[PDB]
């Protein structure tokens, strides 16, 4: 209920919908930082999210929309443990460089429920993994840890102590999708 609407709000059923300063995972304590969470989908939101979450009535699965309001930016994210800092969600690196945002940035979130994918097509961004013999593989066994995925996501893995830069090109049958053990069909472009 406000005169203006800078961004066209469009929230009215009962579902968390607010936005997050993103920030990095190695800036959470301890003596180390944590590289396997890097390595997948996965993101760290406040103590607080699970309270909510709880009251909007919604359970597995608990993916995000994250709206980037700074380039028309996309990406469907899933949370994994809830142990963050108010007002300070910690996320991977690879969500980071794709958006193409700042330390304590603001972005639109809303809790979506999606479903598996049928067909999800990927675009090797690096060379380094298109002259891989087995790119299947290696893409099957790196998407077993991300948990959703949207269309144009540069999605970064690694194994072989190397980060293999890896996008998105199309996915079925919306946008964004929830991998969350399933049988799907993985396309090539290139």
């Amino acid at each position: 209920g406000s005169s203006g609407s800078s961004g066209i709000p469009r929230v009215f059923q009962n579902r968390f919908s607010t936005q997050y300063r993103c920030f990095s995972v190695s800036m959470l304590a301890g003596p180390n930082d944590r590289s396997d969470v890097e390595k997948g989908g996965k993101i760290i939101m406040p103590p607080s999210a699970l309270d909510q979450l709880s009251r909007l009535n919604i359970t597995y699965p608990m993916l995000f929309k994250l709206t980037n309001k700074n380039s028309d930016r996309m990406t469907h994210c899933g949370v994994l443990e809830f142990v963050a800092d108010e007002g300070i969600c910690y996320l991977p690196h690879w969500m980071m460089q794709n958006l193409l945002l700042e330390e304590g940035g603001l972005v639109q979130v809303e809790s979506v429920n999606l479903q598996v994918a049928t067909y999800s097509k990927f675009q090797p961004q690096s060379p380094d993994f298109l002259d891989i013999t087995n790119p299947k593989a290696v893409l099957e066994n790196a998407l077993r840890n991300f948990a959703c995925l949207t269309t144009g996501d540069v999605i970064a893995i690694n194994y072989n102590e190397k980060i293999y830069e890896l996008r998105v090109m199309e996915t079925k049958p919306d946008k964004a999708v929830s991998i969350i053990e399933c049988d799907m069909n993985v396309d090539f472009d290139a």
